[PDB]
């Protein structure tokens, strides 16, 4: 985190896990917990390797069509 | 800046910007009253880049064919 002395202060975040929310507070502030983590993984994964090919080259052909999509 | 005594000037320029006058003041002569220039700066050069090959093509593949113009 870098500070600014603007007014405007900007922080960047990373995605670790998630939570669940069960218990409620009216906020501010608003506190909550979780009780569970639900997380499932793929079984079998030629048929997954097979999906991420095919996902892979739809990819490479939406990169083809980057004439008028604005992206390096 | 280099005369002749026939009221015909002739003065070599390189145009910067395009400027625009909001509140005109009458002369003579007339006087104009500038304001913040009218300037634009390039994001995201990627679509630009083939639209200048697009925009090259039609008028490369003209003036090769089509010599009534006349261009170097």
């Amino acid at each position: 985190a870098m500070r600014l002395p603007d007014g405007t202060l900007q922080v960047m975040v990373e995605a670790r896990a998630r939570a669940q929310v069960t218990d409620y507070i009216p906020g501010p502030y608003l506190r909550a917990r979780g009780e569970v983590f639900s997380e499932i993984f793929p079984i079998d994964e030629a048929v997954v390797r097979v999906l991420v090919e095919e996902l892979k080259e739809a990819f490479e052909k939406y990169v083809a069509n980057h004439k008028s999509l604005r992206l390096d």
